[PDB]
């Protein structure tokens, strides 16, 4: 049965992660990595999920099945950060949450959910994105097609161009926006841009499929979902799936939601139901200890408030990093107009580097980013900075 | 999009819980519980678990991601207890196992993995099974058939119809076994039944699908496996589901393995590039805290000791509530055979009453069951039995 199976193309991150590990070079450095760094390149437990994960050792009784759609004051937690406390949607029951394994489980039960339960066949994903996307839409039988986003010239958001791509979407297509933290760009649509893309959006009937991987790594908690809000206030129907791996360091736990929206809570619930078979007949229900932490953290003032508080943190790191790295390109003489960096928000940018010069950059100076460009600013450190900077200037 | 959607069918096992709950009546008894109970009632945290995820609170440093694998331990520990140490299949670097989230997680991971990378179309499953096999199959687009396998007339395994049913599986069809405590009816070939079965295997061209829900719960570990090793003495090919939901009271944390086989190491690693490519595009990559719980338990003498005794406990209290059961009910006068529940193995029997005496006994004594006539030999404590078996023989 297995003699002829083709080999899945080599992985690009571990391989890269593998040439790291085997690169013997003292002052090496690692901007591929997809997880938060802090300033000594460490990924720690967060204390906030310390201090729950001790909680939940002294009073978990049971181990007994979550629901299918998992911890009820986790979907709430959730629809509070996503929509705002008191909002609409919220308070005319529109609106659906499934506990998930991770974000990625969130975009596979949207996809299983669309394409077994709705005539959606096609998935519209902005040029470039997370990699993934492609992978888990294609794997539940939709179609994959891109829309303009990136200006590589300019190293902003083609707003002209990404709405004349998606005069293609036809009604009932499914376009796909990333909430903030755009991944791999940081380039966010403005609020009025998200506004211009609401209106667009209810005009030509796309149902829009958020994805928040992000949220709070941009500007904040309630800024960062502007957008979404935004569309939320003109849609009668989305899907949101968010993650929480990198806003509560919880990535392998495996912590997400696929949060559906319908004009009203007999539809919902009616939906949400077969959104309920796509989980039984794919993991069963979801794992319950990372979830557990968000809902313990999110649920209580005080372990919420050293949680908001450690997510700041991360997110200032982040933008010093960003001012320090184009601060100290300048300084070393790169004598190139790296600002962009400093717009743009959460972990990754397009360094502007070409595939030749990312690969230079490994080989001769053992800097490590992916081979489009991408950087992930939180592998900087005020003491990995210098020389990481030299090493660009040289291969510009 | 939404507004025409069909709600999924009613879920049964829920409503069923439903219908417990609003029960106002004293003296009420659930056996249509999926999950072990305890003398008391209850679902508790094992002792061993509890003790690990101490050790994991104070000893964790990162909740980076997993491997889409998952943690390398929990791999080799599982292939030892589905193989056995020193096992050809371990030495020759045959197998491959992917820690999943649960057996449903196994089971999709390997349905996704068969429909995109085999010419695999249908899977057997036995009539009965658990209903969520069909399910899973399903969303993955393959075809699912039935092969006989419940003699109604004898309790017992209708060995001839089985094998008569199974004649009509092609070549390179899948055909999925319950490795021990058949579910809904904890009848299990015996080892020279297996070993028909195995050779049978062999001459038809059947991959082999082993769903091990349940190793420990029949007689011991070792001897729950040796159907099993049977097959994998035999076979070239074959993919085992495990899940450790019951066997470490785990359910919740979604702790499970997909151990793909081939003929050589090459094969396997080519094969298994494939499988992980089927759980990137699902999930990711997998939950660290009940594998790790697992992994810790598996991995130390200490510990592994005292599970494997919490585990004895387990199934020695089921088989003692299989005794009692019967004892009891000729005792109130039920003048009928129910010797067949002894030598049943598991939580699982198969009572012999009909759906409208189990729709009386939820009626009129406040004794649930599911429509099939399963109960769950765990929802049975001394405390319970008498009311119990006045009820069953008053509906006979
Ligand atoms: C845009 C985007 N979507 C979803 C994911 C997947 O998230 P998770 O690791 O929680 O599955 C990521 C990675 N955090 C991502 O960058
Ligand atoms: C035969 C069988 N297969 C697989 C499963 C699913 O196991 P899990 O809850 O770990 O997903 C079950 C339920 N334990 C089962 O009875
Ligand atoms: C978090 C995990 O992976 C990423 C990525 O960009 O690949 C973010
Ligand atoms: C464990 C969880 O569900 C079962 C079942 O038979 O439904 C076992």
């Amino acid at each position: 049965m297995f003699e002829n199976i083709t080999a899945a193309p080599a992985d690009p991150i571990l391989g890269l992660a593998d040439l790291f590990r085997a690169d013997e070079r003292p002052g090496k450095i690692n901007l591929g990595i997809g997880v938060y760094k802090d300033e000594t390149g460490k990924t720690p437990v967060l204390t906030s999920v310390k201090k729950a994960e001790q909680y939940l050792l002294e009073n978990e009784t049971t181990k007994n099945y979550l629901g299918i759609d998992g911890i009820p004051e986790f979907g709430r937690c959730t629809q509070e950060l996503l929509f705002g406390k008191g909002s609409a949607l919220i308070n005319d029951k529109r609106a659906r949450t499934a506990q998930t394994p991770g974000g990625t489980g969130a975009l596979r039960v949207a996809a299983d959910f669309l394409a077994k339960n709705t005539s959606v066949k096609r998935v519209w994903v902005s040029n470039p994105s997370w990699p993934n996307h492609k992978s888990v839409f294609n794997s539940a039988g939709l179609e994959v097609r891109e829309y303009a986003y990136y200006d590589a010239e300019n190293h902003t958001l083609d707003f002209d161009a990404l709405i004349n791509s998606l005069n293609e979407a036809q009604a009932g297509d499914v376009v796909l926006f990333h909430g903030c933290c755009h991944n791999p760009t940081g380039i966010d649509p403005t609020l009025e841009q998200w506004q211009t893309l609401a209106q667009l959006s209810v005009e030509k009937g796309w149902l829009p499929l958020f994805d928040f991987a992000y949220q709070g790594f941009a500007r904040g908690l309630e800024e960062d979902a502007e957008g979404l809000r935004a569309f939320a206030a003109m849609h009668k129907e989305l899907i949101v799936a968010s993650s929480y791996s990198k806003n509560f360091g919880l990535y392998n736990e495996r912590v997400g939601a696929c949060t559906l929206v319908a004009a009203d809570s007999e539809t919902v619930d009616r939906a949400f139901s077969q959104m309920k078979a796509a989980i039984r007949a794919n993991y069963s229900n979801p794992p319950a200890h990372g979830a557990s932490v968000v809902a313990t953290i999110l649920s209580n003032d005080a372990l919420r408030a050293i949680w908001e508080q450690e997510l700041t943190d991360m997110r200032q790191r982040i933008q010093r990093m960003r001012q320090l790295f184009v601060n100290t390109l300048q300084e070393k003489g790169a004598n190139r107009d790296f600002s962009f960096i400093i717009k743009q928000n959460g972990m990754f940018s397009f360094s502007g580097l070409t595939k030749e010069q990312v690969l230079r950059l490994r080989e001769e100076f053992g800097v490590y980013a992916v081979a489009s460009g991408r950087v992930n600013v939180a592998g900087m450190t005020p003491d990995n900075m210098a020389p990481l900077c030299e090493a660009i200037v040289a291969v510009l």
